[PDB]
């Protein structure tokens, strides 16, 4: 829906770069990368997927980069924060895009 | 935060009326009229406030005026819809106001 954001957490640079890649109506399943973490921002939750190429970086600070956008967004404190793997079942994560 | 959205229901123009009141920073506790309902997004959930001196039909319909933003917001359809007295005690309302 139109509060949704997307964000990109790659360090394929040699550095981390947190990005947002789409929002809105945009987000879309297609802009997920196997090679990197995503942060999901559905308008109830704040996921952290976790792409199956996604290097070691990515993978240990998948959930600080999360946290760093639920505050720097000014999302309320009880927002959940969920760390997925890409291929899971991840009901919730899915239903967003259903 | 930012994304949080405040609207009033109310009837006491004759007909109900629900409109956006506040948003992000904006959204403050001196804004909850006890003579009506109110609906706050905090950015993870929804709250239907009920005014202790909302009428009758105010009351009534709060949660379903609630349920209805979630859908005419694009939110997700789990999004977490609570229906809280006036006076009352939900940690996760009391929190969003500090
Ligand atoms: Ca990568
Ligand atoms: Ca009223």
């Amino acid at each position: 829906g139109p509060p949704a954001v997307l964000l990109r957490l790659s360090d394929a640079s040699g550095k981390f770069e947190f990005t947002e890649v789409a929002r809105g109506l945009k987000v879309k399943r297609n802009l997920l990368d196997s090679n990197d973490v995503f942060v999901l921002y559905t308008g109830a939750e704040v996921f952290a997927w976790v792409g199956k190429h996604a290097s070691v970086g990515e993978k240990k600070k998948a959930l600080s980069f999360a946290q760093e956008y639920v505050q720097k967004a000014g999302l309320p404190i009880h927002t959940p924060v969920a760390r997925i793997l890409e291929g899971g079942e991840n009901e919730v994560f899915e239903d967003f895009f259903d």
